[PDB]
């Protein structure tokens, strides 16, 4: 018929071999995403923006990886680039909250883990941006022109997985830091905790 010429449509018709390798890599990302599904389900995001943000970031990352399989709401490469900017704004906001939480944390070692994770978020947000220009491209394989999108895809996906892991680790670790605050100063502490960890 009259096939689409959009970037998304093109990714959808990559050579089978490459679609296979991309699925392998998407799976690995999916595994790291379920750990986030698991941890995020525990709680009720009212009064906890860290959780909301983590959900937003998860969602936008799903769109980005879907793009590489030729699916999802992102049509053009510029949409993927924009998606990556959204994630970075989100990640920056979270950074403001989690940093507040560590500034309540009185257990200097618990403060540690949250801070180190926070900089992984900055780092992989960044690398996600750098890797966001995903596009099939023309290549020359021994005098034969082919179309490949594998490397561009896998680069994005890896950055997405790495980011996901850092988000999970940041959600967990900021929870732990919140408890260490409550354990020490009790629910009747004058300064209420930065985020509320309700269980619903």
């Amino acid at each position: 018929l009259i096939a689409g010429q959009s970037a998304r449509a093109i990714m959808a018709q990559l050579p089978q071999e490459e679609k296979a390798k991309i699925a392998e890599q998407v799976e690995i990302f999916h595994q790291e995403k379920s750990k986030l599904d698991a941890e995020v389900a525990k709680w009720d995001d009212s009064g906890n923006d860290i959780i909301v943000l983590a959900k937003q970031m998860c969602m936008i990352m799903m769109e980005m990886t879907d793009f590489t399989r030729g699916k999802g709401p992102l049509k053009n490469t510029s949409d993927v680039i924009n998606a990556a900017k959204k994630i970075a704004e989100a990640g920056s906001r979270m950074d403001k909250l989690a940093r507040a939480v560590a500034d309540q944390c009185p257990d200097s070692a618990c403060k540690q883990d949250l801070l180190a994770y926070l900089q992984r978020i900055a780092l992989y947000c960044h690398q996600l941006n750098i890797c966001s220009k995903v596009k099939a491209e023309v290549q020359n394989l021994g005098g034969e022109l082919i179309v490949s999108g594998l490397d561009s895809a896998t680069s994005l996906i890896q950055a997405a997985k790495n980011l996901m892991n850092a988000v999970v680790l940041t959600v967990k670790a900021s929870y732990v830091a919140s408890t260490k605050y409550q354990k020490v100063y009790g629910t009747a502490a004058v300064n209420s905790p930065v985020v509320s960890w309700k269980m619903k």
